[PDB]
């Protein structure tokens, strides 16, 4: 239901994982570091990824076997994934050059942090198989929750390295920018850690292991990823930074965007060409020459039909699902993501 | 093993192997084969001690009737797993130590087109090693040990790293920190672990060795052969030939916590340590000659090679005393008085 019950049982989680991570005797120094890099880097987001995981686990175990005990294990789960998320977002922000994430300066910025912030991405990504250890370690659920955090990792670094290869020679490879490009980049970048790992976990930890099931999941959490991804691009652009905690560097890193790909797909020859010159630019004037012409298609209108239209066709395939899924599960997913503004 | 051409032969035969499992997603072409590319250039180029000693390891702790073909060609994966960490931590480590060269080439993150994407293909490369240990260790006992030994290990390291790191802060080196205390806890976790422990504790799990003295016997000695063979590696950055070693120094310019500044500071009179103050951790051409320079006039040089002479044979005093001897003397046989 995405409850402040909800917010405030996950909140309460945390110091444990800060504990159980710096709380190695002979090097305090290091350990003491570690627990300011979790405090600043894991918490501050929307947790969606980890209170998505709780819900799963709640709607797919039998009533009867939910648990305090059984809840707050979905509750460390949920944690392991904002783990995951706090990692890659700390690597991501590094590669965009961003300026702000979650309102407050990108950790590599900060003062003796700079290239320090590949090695923090690196330990905040191991730490969370120190959590699964602690917690799981005796649960049939432990090899394949394992595995699925391993097999997600490598599709996510494929997906960024995808995302990555939209520039080669300082220039936009424009030609290259395509709606089928585009799905191969938000499905493996964004789809299978955000959307699908949640929802995986839930039916580990209720013991649902049948692949069947799992695959019809993953069909309709793929679209829900692609439908997320394309309101990332859209805020990216035209997002207010004081509310999306974050300044937008599509344009200036020159991405194969989800606003870039439809103004490709409508722009006239003129139009083009500003995109060939100004796009992928480091220059201030190019960025907003980007966004004018963005404006000038009426991509902003273009994207809030879409997100209408995509957000009614979801709904159609939830109610085809089948392999005895709980519907209201995936619904409940859509109603806190539709018409976001962060 | 003896670290024989034909041990290097029947390593090297697995390799085509590993890129094939990781590469060979059909969706998504394009990437599979850039990555076939960032594991051909970043995997293979080394020595691939660490991985030819957890395959010698293995043959010196199993029972000679259980190597099998299939078993020596096992603890030779395992061996690779190790190669794809040690590849994923010198791409990491290169762009935090601003290195030009590794391995004879440019260092990954310099090359046309990569960038801040070595930070992507570093992720991706460790990731790809759990991907291995699942389609070849899945079925057998010794699965879940080798998955969590990796983890603690990396986390391990990962602390090794940031301690390492911190050897500056507002652009100055922290000179009065930098102790032998310090040193040893360094290379403890940033190298003994992963470079030494990793591929023996590998070797007994594969041969069902589950005994925790038994890897706390081992540990103890390994831990030993580890700062020995970072002292080499901190020498190597300031007096090997860069066309030998395959990588140009940076530890002077980087202002790091290495034996060669921690000793130099132990012997330096009033003079001499105000020359470190103000030139050591410079980004200054002249900064770094003068450092060597000094370094040289505190003979330095003559003072590693007593050091590895004496710490050669007191760990093997160490060694003498149900573990196969013989496996930390070749590991010692293979490092001692190495120039690269
Ligand atoms: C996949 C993307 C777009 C990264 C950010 O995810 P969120 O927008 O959910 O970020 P936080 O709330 O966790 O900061
Ligand atoms: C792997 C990740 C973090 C998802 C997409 O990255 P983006 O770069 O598009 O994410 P934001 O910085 O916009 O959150
Ligand atoms: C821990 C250190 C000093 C990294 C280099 O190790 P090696 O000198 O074994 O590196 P390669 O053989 O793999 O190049
Ligand atoms: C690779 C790792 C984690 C060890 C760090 O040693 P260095 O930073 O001195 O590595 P080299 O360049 O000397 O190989
Ligand atoms: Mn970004
Ligand atoms: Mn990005
Ligand atoms: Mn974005
Ligand atoms: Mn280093
Ligand atoms: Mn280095
Ligand atoms: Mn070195």
């Amino acid at each position: 239901s995405f409850s402040k019950e909800e917010s405030r049982e996950f909140m309460a989680i945390f110091p444990d994982i800060v504990r159980d991570l710096t709380d190695h005797t002979d090097i305090p120094e290091v350990t003491k570091r570690f627990a300011k890099v979790l405090q600043y880097n894991v918490p501050t987001g929307k947790k969606t990824r980890g209170l998505s995981t709780v819900i799963a686990y709640k709607m797919l175990e039998k009533p009867e076997n939910l648990t305090p005990e059984n809840v707050r294990l979905a509750g460390i789960l949920g944690w392991c994934v904002e783990l995951l998320q706090a990692s890659l977002l700390i690597m991501d922000d590094l590669m965009d050059r961003s300026e702000t994430r979650r309102g407050q300066p990108c950790w590599y910025r900060q003062e003796n942090v700079g290239f320090l912030a590949i090695n923090d991405c690196l330990h905040v990504e191991s730490s969370l198989y120190s959590v699964l250890r602690k917690y799981f370690s005796h649960l049939p659920c432990y090899v394949p929750i394992i595995e699925l955090f391993h097999d997600v990792n490598f599709k996510t670094n494929m997906g960024q390295s995808l995302d990555a290869l939209c520039m080669k020679d300082g220039r936009p490879i424009l030609s290259q920018f395509t709606m089928k490009r585009y799905s191969s980049i938000v499905k493996y970048k964004t789809s299978y850690y955000t959307f699908q790992l949640p929802v995986s976990l839930g039916m580990y930890l209720a013991d649902m292991y049948d692949p069947e099931q799992h695959r019809q999941a993953k069909t309709i959490l793929m679209e829900i990823g692609e439908f997320f991804q394309i309101q990332d691009d859209f805020l990216d652009a035209f997002g207010d930074s004081q509310v999306t905690g974050k300044v937008g560097t599509d344009i200036k890193e020159g991405k194969c965007s989800w606003l870039a790909v439809v103004a490709l797909q409508r722009s006239n020859p003129a139009q083009r060409q500003i995109m060939e010159e100004h796009y992928g630019r480091p220059e201030p004037e190019s960025t907003q020459i980007i966004k004018n012409l963005y404006i000038e298609l009426g991509l902003p209108a273009t994207f809030a039909v879409y997100e209408e239209e995509s957000f009614n066709i979801i709904r159609t395939h939830i109610h085809q699902i089948s392999k005895g899924l709980p519907h209201d599960l995936f619904f409940k997913i859509m109603k806190k993501i539709y018409k976001r503004d962060a």
